[PDB]
């Protein structure tokens, strides 16, 4: 049975970049609901599965992808954020970024562009491409999770659902993106990255 | 050249159901941006078309559908609301609703469910199916407009992008849906309906 | 564990409308593979499910929908075809068709159009809409099954994957559609329909 | 006005790998139809654009992408094949393949897997990622063209619509993929590659 992870920190710990109200709603309402609906959906899917009811199995897919994906994505996102965050990565991950994108600031420009470019709801990602052995930026619609839908390993996600920023930044997604760089947990991203070098 | 239509009322006219801050942002920022991007995309498409640049044309399609759709949808939406609206429609539209959905209450439930059910950004619609000669509810993703993507003539739209409600209703989409019924302009919906009597 | 249904008839029994070669390949190769891959995929899904591996669950969805859907769709399609088929339905189903589409020939025109209009692979369907209580035509992409993805109950399906006709009709899908009316099992469609009137 | 390009060789030139009946149908029927529908759709779009009919424009998008994409893709495909092709590419393209995929064999496996893996109609592509300055494999659905929908410059395409192989290889897509390697025009693929050296 899945459950809602606690944050590594207090709801106000990312101010002023992400205010407390958004963090509270985002965690305790949006993510909580994903977990609840995921549990429901998985239980329904097992019943369908046991019965070899393929029509029901297929009818359950939108809910599983949306809620399952929301659970995966948000779980990663809190670990990707930290009051102790911001600045620049160092060591191999910084070397990898320079190698694959030219430099850190070119990387930021590219992930910003992928995130601002989502028309509708979705996520921008820095991922790791296992078969190519290098970093890769991708954007995902709605709650479609990166690994499940692209095969890429998620390292850093930027939520660009309106609920992630609207109470603070209103319609100006690029101010949100500028501010979020101050709370990125590069320690976590580096752990995710080093886990890929196996 | 497309233009941003004025609202048929002041930004505060739909209080307390939809507050003034949302109406002002929704019209002055979101819709405004759709209009300019639509105009720019149309001019780019003319150039691509004049050179027979098929790749350019296809690459422009997402911006044309998103911004053109956005302009269509919001232009309809403002006319679908009124400070003087609410309650039940009068005349033939109510009888069509009873014929096709069983009753007004049943219809409201269906349109509400279609709207609350969008798993991402989008719109709920009451449409007219000209081929079948009856009403039809449908949901559309992002800014994909009803007529251009499904053929159905839009009668009433409910915006369920988060920007349509978040500042007031936070994550609670059903509270927004319950409130909006108080400001439906049935005169406008009837006008749109009668124009389908074909 | 799912399995491949035997046809109600011999591979050559729909000649000259659908030749034996297509029926043999279509059943013993295309459908067989759907069943095989569906079984594999369901077994993998249970393992994922037991483990609460949502990323794997989501990664399995394309295969389940495609192969599961291919199993659902083809299973229905053979029952929808018969050497004993063709002509016109009678009784309530014919009455329903006249009611909802004007007449049988208007219905044929509409299902033909939905089937010929698929750009790519897919299916045209006559379905039953439970909540509206009437017939409904819809088209589905690839092997996306009607009930699983639209909620409509399938009554009659027309396969418009190229493998359904190419060896005989080559690129001319409209000759295929004209010919298939001669082998439709209206007895079966009527059973499916009457099962919906509950 | 777009035109149907002549093949750079006779319909039988690619025997026995792709037979003459397929080449003749593929070019004279499938591609021919894409060209006329593209031209007609472009003229319709000009009219819609000139009137500011956004709904009309959006309604034309599926035909423009499908027929325009079809024209793009097949125009590339014919040039990607040769009676004089096969074997391994010479020069820098082979070294780029080794750099990006590990070796030619590995590349062939990846492109084969991307192609055989399309769950419906579509195309497998070897592309160039101008932003990353390296090769990239991708699959596209239906006739969605590579550059206009992903940004990647097409170098080599493999058609995996059933019409590309069915008359010869029946359902066995892998046998078609194994054969087509015998007729790849690496001179053309190299030309396309060198043009990306940007
Ligand atoms: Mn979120
Ligand atoms: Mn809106
Ligand atoms: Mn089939
Ligand atoms: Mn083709």
């Amino acid at each position: 049975k899945h459950s809602l992870p606690d944050l590594p920190y207090d709801y106000g710990a990312l101010e002023p970049h992400i205010n407390a109200q958004i963090m509270q709603l985002h965690h305790s309402k949006h993510h909580a609901a994903f977990v609840n609906n995921l549990n429901v959906t998985e239980e329904k899917y097992q019943e369908a599965l046991a019965k070899g009811d393929v029509t029901a199995q297929i009818a359950l897919q939108p809910a599983l992808k949306f809620n399952g994906g929301g659970h995966i994505n948000h779980s990663i996102f809190w670990t990707n954020l930290s009051p102790n965050g911001g600045g620049e990565p160092k060591g191999e991950l910084l070397e990898a970024i320079k190698r694959d994108f030219g430099s850190f600031d070119k990387f930021k420009e590219k992930l910003t562009a992928a995130s601002v470019g989502v028309q509708g709801s979705g996520w921008g990602w820095l991922g790791f491409n296992k078969e190519r052995g290098h970093l890769q930026i991708a954007a995902c619609p709605n709650q479609d999770p990166l690994q499940g839908t692209t095969g890429l390993i998620p390292l850093l996600g930027i939520d660009v659902w309106e609920h992630a920023y609207y109470l603070q930044y209103k319609n100006v997604r690029p101010d949100y993106l500028k501010a979020i760089w101050n709370v990125i947990n590069w320690e976590n991203v580096t752990e995710r990255y080093m886990a890929c070098k196996k």
